[PDB]
């Protein structure tokens, strides 16, 4: 509906999808208040091997592993709940309309994962959601996943 914006920074209000129109293989978006919530979305193209890649994330360079024997595009969700703890991989998005979405919303970040076109949204808790800020990598609406 309202877009697309050009990527940037900026602190989402509550209540409203961020859609993001994912167009290249690397960081999609970072998202931290700095305190108990860090994620990042990194882009697999369809059709790779296991690879280590390298990603600055945060101001820092991180090395993950991702793979892709799929024809659609991997949204691997990178989280970690301070800046000791390490990465995981939490969620993933297959994803052949290249569309990623974030709400803030009831205390909690929701998000999209599993497969279009029956992508189901999922919650991630957080003690500071006013606080969580995201850079955007890509253009992006502000209001589907799994039709385009
Ligand atoms: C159940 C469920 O939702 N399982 C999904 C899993 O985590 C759950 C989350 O809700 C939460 O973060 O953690 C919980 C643990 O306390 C739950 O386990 O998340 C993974 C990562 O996104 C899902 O797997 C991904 O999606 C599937 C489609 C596949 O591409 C995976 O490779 C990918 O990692 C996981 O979904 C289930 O994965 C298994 C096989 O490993 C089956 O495919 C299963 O069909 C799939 O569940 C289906 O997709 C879910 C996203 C959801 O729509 C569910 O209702 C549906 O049955």
């Amino acid at each position: 509906l309202d877009g697309p914006y050009q990527p940037t920074t900026f602190t989402p209000p509550t209540d409203y999808w961020i859609l993001i129109n994912s167009n290249t293989n690397g960081v999609v978006y970072e998202s931290t208040n700095n305190s108990d919530f860090w994620t990042a979305v990194i882009a697999v193209e369809p059709h790779v091997n296991p690879v280590d890649r390298q990603y600055n994330v945060f101001g820092e360079n991180k090395q993950f592993n991702v793979r892709n024997d799929s024809d659609k595009w991997k949204f691997l969700e990178m989280f970690r709940g301070s800046s000791q703890n390490d990465f995981y991989n939490r969620r993933t998005l297959t994803s052949d309309t290249r569309l990623v979405g974030i709400l803030k919303y009831g205390g909690r970040i929701w998000t999209f994962h599993g497969e279009t076109p029956r992508a189901t949204t999922d919650s991630s808790n957080t003690a500071n959601l006013n606080g969580i800020s995201i850079t955007i990598h890509s253009e992006f609406y502000i209001i589907y996943i799994n039709n385009g």
